[PDB]
């Protein structure tokens, strides 16, 4: 069987075709500027080659039928017709409270979906979007729905509720939820296996820090915390999102600029986070740059991004006894090297150590702690696509 | 140096004499049914000794002239002349910036008091009836004006900036104040003493659990972090405060609800909180026999309460890379055994431990920890007017 893992956002698309016989990826792709001026899709093959088409993506439904082009293609594609893509596994980030469990699409589920989208503001609509175009361009294959917060469903009463009037909790389902959970279960087996531990016996804070940042406390392989909450705004400061600020400043913002209720939402989800600080951009390889050639701006935005992640290492410290590991994934986590240094100094008395060198390497599966360290620090590239394209896979055979 | 504190109120005083040679409150009295009624002036001298004058009390002015009366008594008093009173504190909550330190009153330090109105949200703005009082009746004498926010003020920008626009930070001046300063510093000093080292050389975690809590995360006598921010919102959820949840949920709550600015702040600040959760109180000693008496809700309401608190004391641990003690304060952490044991418990993999015996000690200065434990976690009882005083003192002198 073959899938089809798609990801999309406001303009972007990443797509992904997946050999689950032997669970290869046959190629990974993306789209992007979809709607703007200059669209363009890129393709990398196993193999290696790698294709790029500028061509106008106006809708999600035009990039996802260049993305079949490209899979098709005679010499850098890896199938011959669409109908070798057996089925089509979607990221969604909030089901809300009835869906918390991978399921194959209808019209039930579209409804969650899309009444969630107040809960989702920034992604919810985009991956229904991508959902959709699927639907225009490959109506006879199967769809099946992965959500963000189904990993963190096992946590406890007194850590996803909140300190509300509780009739809060039940006239509105308001709770803790929290999202990037089939990424944090997949990089914490990864820890667990690297621990030489079983899962149930081992005690990891997974982090994953990209767009989004949020870090989980997995005991046992479950996830019993987690940064984010009703929305994948609170907890760790983002590429546009604020995090756990004062409330009271919502309020108060509100009557000083006399912002609505719906402007107040965009400026802590769009405008706030290091783009807010930096006054540069959201991109954290845009501001390690500026930074170190003497942004000021964007020096102070990473300095608050990683602190912060500090202090949830901390916090997970306290919530777990102790942690066997620290991992970091994602695209910061895996890839930046100065912004993990950032984040891990002045942590050798909570059992953290690590090797500025060994912390230089690029995008492996590595342990860059001092091996005399209580604490591992695992940077773990992600893999979601493979979870999405498990789950895709069980559905739809399992009826 | 002989300091008096002052803490005004809507209609009345409340006053203490301390002598700074031996920080002995000499005298303590309290001026009720101010500009009313049934006017009363009461004061408790060291040596056993209570007087109770039913003169009337107009003007504010007045009740502070006539702790002068009492303080001054033949045999009820403690100072023969006015002139023994070195200084006077009286403290302010709210201090905002500018003041990184103490102030001592004048015409400027009143402007700043006024202007930090409408350029926050807080709920009581200073009762300056009780500072005005001493601009006459004490002329010469040293008037200090002690800020609850300005203990904080050594925090780096990475800790007080917010991850949102600058331009609010720099137009606005949204940014992490803090409060409990002078409870989180009263206590801090004494955890160094306990510690047998000079404060410099020490790292403490300070926790103030009351109706409204916070922590502070101390590195060598100097507040580095704090749980509270912008507002006393920000941080644990509180007797009947909600603190740090979702940003999102404030605007949704408003939607759905049909909320306005005013009535979702009231419902944060008032109507949240352990209160909020359980339902039943917003006092934490109710709170935990309904929760042993098996009230679900109540019980709910502790679990979270102690849990937060515990997740900063491990946050703390990260910011301070390692605590050599943790200290619990005021009301529910002096006199709660049952709350200091569930925050505690399961801590030992960042080296703290509490003996059950000596925590079932109430309000005392003690190191309730386990000898092998690595974090010492004391006890420490919070003297508010003799912390007032401590700090006068030392504005008085340089
Ligand atoms: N080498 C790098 N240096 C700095 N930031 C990086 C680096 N690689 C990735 N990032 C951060 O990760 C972001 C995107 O990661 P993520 O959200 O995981 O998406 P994706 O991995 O699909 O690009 C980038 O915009 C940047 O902020
Ligand atoms: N013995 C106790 N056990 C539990 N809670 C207590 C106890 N004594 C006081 N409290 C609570 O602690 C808080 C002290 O308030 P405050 O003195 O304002 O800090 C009140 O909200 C009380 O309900
Ligand atoms: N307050």
């Amino acid at each position: 069987m073959k899938v089809l893992v798609i990801n999309a956002g406001s303009s972007s698309l990443k797509y992904q075709l997946i050999d689950m016989t032997n669970e290869s990826a046959l190629a990974v792709g993306l789209c992007e500027r979809i709607g703007i001026d200059n669209s363009i899709i890129t393709q990398k093959k196993f193999d290696g080659k790698k294709l790029e088409k500028l061509t106008d993506l106006p809708t999600h439904k035009d990039a996802l039928e260049e993305v079949v082009k490209a899979l098709t293609d005679d010499e850098f594609g890896v199938i011959k017709d669409m109908g070798e893509i057996n089925a089509v596994g979607h990221r969604v980030v909030h089901g809300g409270e009835k869906f918390t469990t991978s399921a194959l699409y209808d019209e039930g589920v579209e409804k969650a979906i899309k009444d969630c989208f107040e809960l989702a503001p920034l992604h919810n609509p985009p991956n229904m979007m991508g959902i959709s175009a699927c639907a225009e361009i490959m109506p006879g294959t199967p769809m099946v729905i992965v959500f963000d917060t189904a990993f963190h469903q096992t946590m406890p009463p007194y850590a996803y509720m909140y300190a509300l009037p509780y009739d809060l909790y039940e006239k509105h389902g308001v709770r803790k939820y929290g999202f990037h959970g089939t990424s944090h279960k997949y990089v914490a087996e990864r820890a667990a296996l690297m621990l030489g531990k079983p899962a149930e016996e081992t005690k990891i804070i997974t982090c994953h820090l990209g767009n989004g940042s949020s870090i989980t406390a997995v005991e046992g392989g479950k996830s019993v915390e987690t940064s984010m909450g009703f929305t994948p705004l609170e907890g760790l400061a983002m590429g546009t999102r604020c995090g756990s600020i004062d409330p009271a400043i919502v309020p108060f913002l509100m009557e000083k600029e006399g912002l609505t209720t719906r402007e107040i939402d965009t400026l802590m989800n769009k405008k706030s986070g290091v783009l807010g600080v930096s006054g540069l951009s959201n991109d954290f390889r845009d501001l390690d740059e500026a930074a170190s050639k003497g942004n000021r701006k964007a020096e102070l935005a990473l300095e608050i991004f990683a602190y912060k992640v500090k202090k949830f290492i901390g916090e997970y410290s306290a919530v777990l006894n102790g942690a066997d590991a620290v991992v970091f994934t994602a695209g910061i986590g895996e890839n930046s090297a100065s912004i993990r240094k950032r984040i891990l100094t002045g942590l050798d008395g909570i059992g953290i150590k690590i090797d500025d060198e060994k912390n230089k390497i690029r995008g492996q599966e590595i342990d860059i702690s001092t091996p005399d360290a209580k604490v591992r620090v695992f940077v773990i590239p992600t893999n979601e696509e493979l979870a999405i394209a498990r789950e895709t896979k069980e559905i739809v055979e399992t009826e």
